[PDB]
């Protein structure tokens, strides 16, 4: 199980989702501004996308 997509740093949301969904078709994908404070719960279904003000992936997307 691949759980990180470092290769998507700097990509637009639309482009990113396309790759993630190929790897994890039933992923729950949430978009948040980078810097948003999140909790430590581990959600195996989830992949959070932290984006910058240009709407590009700012941090390595990972399952959690």
């Amino acid at each position: 199980m691949k759980t990180e997509w470092p290769e998507l740093v700097g990509k637009a949301v639309a482009a990113a989702k396309k790759v993630i969904l190929q790897d994890k078709p039933e992923a729950q994908i949430i978009v948040l501004p980078v810097g948003t404070i999140v909790t430590m719960e581990y959600r195996i279904d989830r992949v959070r996308l932290f984006v910058d003000k240009l709407d590009n992936i700012a941090q390595v997307p990972r399952v959690g």
